[PDB]
């Protein structure tokens, strides 16, 4: 049973973790199924919809990817160009050597997590770029990184001559038939959007950065994240984002049991709680590890489970999907609770869902 099952596997969650509000979206049978708990909004007592929009944080890597794959699929770049050849102001630096892809996938040698202290205005992230020093041989080592992606999506914009929040709301989310999802809430529609809560419990907000739109800047409801992953199970309509979403299907290179795709990560199905913990923990995601290097990039194919983690100061969230089973689960909370808790939380759902 469907609504029993999610409710006992999210509440003792959200009571143990202080969670003052979720948004949980299944897909099963081919049908949505939302499931809602808490508040928003603390303080006023509004309650979480599928219609209440939530920082998804690093989520956004997905979209991000799915433009530069869609930016790719037009030709504006092909995926192993060199970097600096559709990045005029990084001719001649490091990026003379480094290609598209491996600055998609964490792999262009080093790039840290965050921006260092006061990389933190266009003209000085530039200047970074240009005298960034690789730590690693390009291809060879995966460092999860904001800066890196971050960049990816800012030039595969810029390689159809769009800004890329520009290219993200007038293009791919509409086409996506994502209507309530933002890199920029609208006044219109600030009513829906949660708080999120700190770690002292005061009621935060993200903030803009550098390349934050890129690397975690979305903010949806779980009802159209729940429309973007069913695109991922089967899209049918514009061939050039079908070919677009396939492409953040394929897999470049892999880090123990995970398989790092553009923005999606992904484990050969059916997978265990215990990899699905390892392929998401900080040995992974806040280290360098030497890869697993693939002759050629590979059509991962259906018999896989999809996931993407993201979390801001505020927030917490959790995707993932296999679209062998026909089933996905999309969670979206307003505190950073621990991953580990998302991933074991889903693991119990999906597989109840498969059953
Ligand atoms: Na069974
Ligand atoms: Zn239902
Ligand atoms: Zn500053
Ligand atoms: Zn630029
Ligand atoms: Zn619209
Ligand atoms: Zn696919």
């Amino acid at each position: 049973p469907l609504t029993a099952t999610v409710d006992g596997i999210i509440q003792p969650m959200l009571k143990a973790y202080r969670i003052p509000g979720m948004a949980v979206a299944v897909l099963k049978d081919g049908k949505a199924h939302y499931f809602n708990y808490g508040v928003a909004n603390r303080e006023s007592g509004q309650r979480v919809s599928e219609q209440t929009l939530f920082e998804i944080g690093s989520v956004s890597k997905t979209l991000t990817a799915t433009l530069g794959a869609y930016a790719a699929v037009k030709g504006g770049f092909e995926l192993d160009d060199k970097v600096s050849q559709h990045a005029p102001w990084l001719k001649g630096s490091a990026f003379d050597g480094v290609t598209m892809a491996e600055l998609a996938t964490y792999s262009a040698g080093g790039l840290p997590l965050q921006f260092p202290d006061e990389v933190d205005s266009n003209d000085k992230m530039q200047t970074y770029y240009r005298s960034w020093s690789p730590v690693y041989p390009a291809g060879t080592h995966r460092q999860y990184s904001n800066p890196s992606i971050g960049l990816f999506g800012h030039l595969a914009a810029n390689s159809l001559g769009q800004p890329f929040e520009q290219l993200m709301s007038q293009t791919l989310l509409p086409k996506l038939g994502l209507h309530h999802t933002y890199i920029q809430v609208p006044e219109s529609a600030m009513a829906n959007y949660a708080y999120g809560y700190s770690k002292e419990d005061k009621p935060i907000r993200a903030t803009p950065g550098v390349l934050a739109a890129e690397a975690y800047g979305i903010k949806t409801g779980s009802a159209d994240l729940l429309k973007f992953v069913e695109a991922n199970m089967g899209y049918q309509g514009d061939a050039a984002l079908k070919s677009a979403i396939a492409l953040t299907h394929t897999g470049f290179h892999s880090v123990g049991e995970m398989t790092q795709g553009l923005g999606w990560e992904s484990y050969d199905y059916p997978v265990t709680e215990q990899v699905l913990l390892a392929g998401n923990s900080p040995a992974v995601s806040f280290q360098a590890n030497p890869v697993t290097r693939f002759a050629v990039p590979k059509a991962m194919g259906e018999q896989r489970l999809y996931n993407k983690t993201g979390s801001t100061g505020g927030f917490g969230a959790y995707v993932a999907f296999v679209p062998a089973r026909g089933i996905a689960i999309v969670m979206l909370a307003n505190r950073n609770y621990p991953i580990e808790a998302r991933v074991k939380a889903a693991h119990a759902i999906l597989s109840q869902l498969a059953e």
